[PDB]
């Protein structure tokens, strides 16, 4: 999109601004990243504004940017439709947790040219104080489906069983839905592509005060 | 012991990305269980129902039984205070979490209400204003360690079509300073709420009663 | 009208797959919202906490406001029934199914209720027989047609560790007739709930008490 | 070494109190993932969606990766076998459950799946024969304990109005011997399913697809 980009304006960077309360404990990140659009990988680093986690920095994962998704056969998602055209979407995530904790992010984007600038608010609230998010006792996430439906042409809902492993080698689980708002319908040769699937895996390398993340995003309308 | 008597709220977010922004002042009766509030907004009409907005617009003014303080109010009470975060799944997919901060000068609370709501249908009554009123209401109190409260609730709107307009609700609040003893030993405890809204496009009048309970037998 | 005075049940079905059985009699008072009941196991010891059976263990015994029928009592009174089928899910992943049906003999009910349960953590506190009682309850009755009512509750026991365990619990009632349009109006309707049990590993006493509002206010 | 070739269903129950029960056979490639099955009413026509009765109408088909045994297999293959008990949650409010037990004879296997469905507006498209298809589907599958399994999986139909009618479904698995630890270790496992059906109001036929997969990339 563009007159002097006459290709697809797809992501080569980001960067992140991260940040609200877990526990009502206040956290802050910033950060920037990069990532290869056709391909469904990205990687960001992070550092605290605000000093050390009070908490598992797992627990800001998958909150820590779907413009780098394609859909199969080089197609674009939606996701990259949006940022192509400046349109934009904005998301809503709720993640429900086993022990009554709740997790809501609330994504904003702005662009320019290549480069992806996120603002994520992300509230947590009714994590134990003994259990693996308080006690920095989580260790990986699983590797995951997610499926994306569309309940009007303005909007997707994806939605994925979301676990950790623990130090403990015990599940840590919750039901994840998020809701993405677009300004414009989303093209009728998307939405005739259902249903529709993404595998993801993430890694997360941190300190106390520093995140080095990466993801592999990978959309599938069949396996067989 | 010191209870509020009068409020203000700064409520916004958004409905479906539709921003809106709305401050107004009420007043209360902390001994009663009874508030009252009038919101202006600040841009122009509400784009979706007013209703979406209850219960969203202070438990501050909530007595516990026998006259004594809920933890809410001991938590004004020595300016400790509580946060709140709220989840509401309702029956079509639709999502609206509220986050509740408050600060006090004396009797006075000042509520700043960030509040995202997602999802909901185009032709759904939320969207096309067909709320009519939100039933009476029991929500379940529980203090799952001396720092947290989660309330729940089961949420329904009558709409003109008559069918009743469904959701799930939870809410964590978060205290700064441990809750007594004594009230944790006393679970759960169930609040019985009444509210009420006039409103015009830009304008909004709300009432709620609500009486804590331990027992009706 | 004829209202119950004696009851039976026959309770059967498994708990992560271990089998149960258990029958026996009980009595309760319609006009008050009491009912008690004594059941033994058919197949000596449960393998789990017999606190799981509760509340699987006749809203028949419930009036309503004012000396009125509930709808449970009028489908009785008629002859006419209902079904029951109840699920509930645990916060530990744990689900439990209850399908209860009811013939009726005079002033009698008979009650064959199959129950399964299943993914209750070997170390969780169904069983481990940690649970040591259950909360007393707010149940929040709906109708979605003339001839469902759907019943929702958040039920939470007591455990030995301390910590609460909770299920989300949602009741669907099929009558086989309407139920009638003075009742179908009354909305919302909240039924309060208190349970004690006795037991042994082979021997249940069962008593609640049950009681429909409106309001308290 | 032991893989299942034929299987024979008896399916029975109720859907919103409707009785209905169904018998019949079917081959599969326990290879491949590969089953087909035949139904007939032994009542009368059925009084609702056959599709519902999709995915109730045997993992015991399903190889894991690299010409592995399921633990589904190796429990037949052993005779130990597992029970599954399933539950559908709606997005209209409906519950399906579904309790499966099987027995072995050589490579046959028997089911007896009991049905129990509410809850289904009398408007719906369950009610209404108004379901056309199932979404080809992802279940995830985890080991809570060496002797369960949980599957979970979203599950949409589409319909003649073109609006996709979900549920959110669970499936636990009790297995009478515990499954190997070198299956333990590798969780989550995925399961890509694709389905056909081709029915009247008595006769079912049915078509599954399965391929169970831990990666795509």
């Amino acid at each position: 999109h563009h007159h002097h980009h006459h290709g697809s304006l797809l992501p080569a960077t980001h960067e992140l601004h991260i940040f609200g309360s877990i526990n009502s404990l206040e956290f802050d990140l910033v950060g920037r990243g990069t990532g290869n659009p056709k391909e469904g990988y990205e990687e960001l680093h992070l550092k605290s504004t605000k000093s050390a986690l009070q908490f598992s920095p797992w627990i800001l994962v998958p909150q820590i940017f779907y413009q780098y998704l394609p859909f199969p056969d080089g197609a674009m998602s939606p996701f990259q439709a949006a940022m192509n055209d400046g349109s934009g979407y904005q998301v809503h995530r709720t993640m429900q947790f086993e022990d009554g904790a709740t997790l809501t992010g609330i994504y904003r984007y702005t662009y320019e040219g290549t480069h992806i600038k996120g603002e994520f608010q992300v509230i947590g609230t009714g994590f134990p104080a003994d259990g693996p998010v308080m006690t920095n006792s989580l260790t990986a996430a699983d590797w995951c489906v997610t499926k994306i439906v569309y309940p009007n042409e303005n909007t997707i809902i994806d939605k994925f069983d979301w676990t950790y492993t623990t130090t403990s080698g015990k599940r840590y689980q919750s039901n994840v839905r998020s809701n993405f708002t677009f300004a414009k319908p989303i093209a009728a040769n998307i939405l005739q592509k259902q249903p529709m699937f993404v595998f993801r895996k993430t890694e997360l390398k941190h300190s106390k005060t520093e995140l080095n993340f990466k993801e592999w995003q990978t959309a599938f309308s069949d396996v067989m």
